[PDB]
């Protein structure tokens, strides 16, 4: 009979990869698909072709925002913000931004440990079941990013509550996204004017804003950096830690190994990154030339989607890809943080947030287990991350 063009995304479930990804990678590692907008796109699912796309800048991030392009989903930010990191570099701020978002600031890791332990103590006081997303992973991400930005902890929750809309993956524009964006930009602009904000990313930007070497950088860009790095960081670390906790909980042996030998936690977190399904969609790129990718000549103006778990579960690159193995010879060679020009600038911070969160959880809750059958988790739909709405656990 007549069937329709394969639709993406395949599944919003973040606890398991569909058997179909490996079939696709074997048969057609670059394949035409239809996005939620009705646009056509090329879905790339092997490690070799994913790397190729990500390392060829003729597959452009910023051109995805062009009027009239085939879209994966609607913009939730102004179109110039799709080029955020390019704009930051053009302003001469890349080195300073990247320095402020490392985990190296004195006291930062101790703050993370302290926060995690306090969050966990409060759950233990309250009694099982506990929700490890809403009452551990996300608050820990939110607290971390207020500290990194230099802004009050008490301002965290409001900025955070924009994110269930900001990171939607929608066929159509979202009126609430503009409402929240304008509000959060105004908040950050106020932060730059606030004399009490002297530390973290916003303290440093606020100084640079008054330094004559940056007098022609726009105020809008300074506020944009705060909103976008808070939102990207919080959504990415909170969502990654949440689904890494599921993967750990599902593996009691690994849980007990990391609990007994916490010096292995970094290698375990690197494998959890490798197998992580937090990104709900392929990474989008627009071709700016005709480019051969595998068996397909991608044409100028076409949309390409780089499926991270396609690369990261590719057995040609990671043998026994579904197994967490702490002694792989190529352990950071995954694509969890992307690759190339747009490699995640928060990568070290994201690693440390997950390592510290996991270390603290295994110490406080060595008997942690799901308090519901895994199929009872509710997976968020039409979102840029795969997130269970609640993560009920007992210990
Ligand atoms: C485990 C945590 C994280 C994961 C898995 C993650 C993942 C990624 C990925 C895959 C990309 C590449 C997107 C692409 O090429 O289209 C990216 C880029 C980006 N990430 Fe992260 N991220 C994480 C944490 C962070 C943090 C903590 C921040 C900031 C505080 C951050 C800020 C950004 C920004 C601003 C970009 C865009 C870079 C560019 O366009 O050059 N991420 N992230
Ligand atoms: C309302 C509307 C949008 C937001 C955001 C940002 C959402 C978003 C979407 C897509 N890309 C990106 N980034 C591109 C790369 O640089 C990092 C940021 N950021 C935070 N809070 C909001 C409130
Ligand atoms: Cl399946
Ligand atoms: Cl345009
Ligand atoms: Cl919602
Ligand atoms: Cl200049
Ligand atoms: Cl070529
Ligand atoms: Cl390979």
């Amino acid at each position: 009979t007549a069937t329709v063009l394969l639709e993406v995304p395949f599944s919003a479930r973040g606890d398991r990869i569909p058997d179909a990804v490996a079939e696709l990678r074997t048969r057609e590692p670059i394949r035409k698909v239809r996005t939620i907008t009705g646009a056509e796109a090329w879905l790339v699912s092997s490690y070799a072709l994913c790397t190729q796309v990500l390392e060829d800048r003729r597959f452009s991030m910023k051109e995805t925002a062009a009027a009239g392009a085939p879209r994966l989903n609607a913009l939730t930010v102004p179109p110039e913000v799709v080029n955020n990191m390019g704009n930051i570099a053009d302003a001469g701020l890349r080195k300073a931004v990247m320095k402020a978002i490392t985990p190296k600031a004195p006291g930062l890791e101790q703050f993370l440990r302290d926060t995690a332990n306090s969050l966990l103590d409060n759950l233990i006081t309250e009694g099982a079941p506990a929700d490890l997303r809403n009452d551990f992973a996300d608050p820990l991400a939110t607290a971390l990013h207020c500290k990194v930005l230099g802004i009050p902890q008490e301002d965290g929750p409001k900025l955070f509550r924009s994110l269930s809309i900001a990171f939607m993956s929608s066929a159509d524009p979202i009126p609430a996204a503009k409402i929240n964006w304008d509000r959060d930009i105004e908040y950050m602009a106020g932060i730059l004017e606030n004399p009490n904000i002297t530390t973290g990313l916003m303290g440093e930007l606020s100084r640079l804003r008054k330094d004559p070497a940056y007098s022609h950088v726009s105020d809008e860009l300074f506020a944009t950096i705060g909103v976008t790095f808070f939102g990207a960081g919080v959504i990415s670390t909170g969502s990654f830690l949440t689904t890494a906790l599921i993967s750990l909980i599902q593996r009691p042996q690994l849980r007990n190994l990391l609990h007994e030998k916490p010096e292995l936690i970094p290698a375990g977190v690197e494998e959890l990154l490798r197998i992580n399904l937090s990104f709900a969609d392929g990474l989008p790129r627009l071709a700016t030339a005709d480019i051969q990718v595998g068996d397909v000549l991608v044409r100028k103006g076409e949309l390409v989607l780089v499926l991270l778990e396609g690369a990261n579960f590719d057995p040609e690159h990671f043998p026994n890809p579904g197994s967490i193995e702490l002694d792989r010879p190529n352990p950071t060679s995954h694509l969890a943080f992307g690759r190339g020009q747009h490699f995640c600038p928060g990568s070290a911070l994201g690693r440390r947030h997950a390592q510290i969160g996991i270390e603290a959880l295994l110490k406080k809750m060595p008997g942690v287990d799901l308090a519901v059958p895994i199929d009872q988790l509710v997976w968020r739909t039409r979102f840029q991350r795969r997130i269970p709405e609640r993560l009920p656990v007992l210990w």
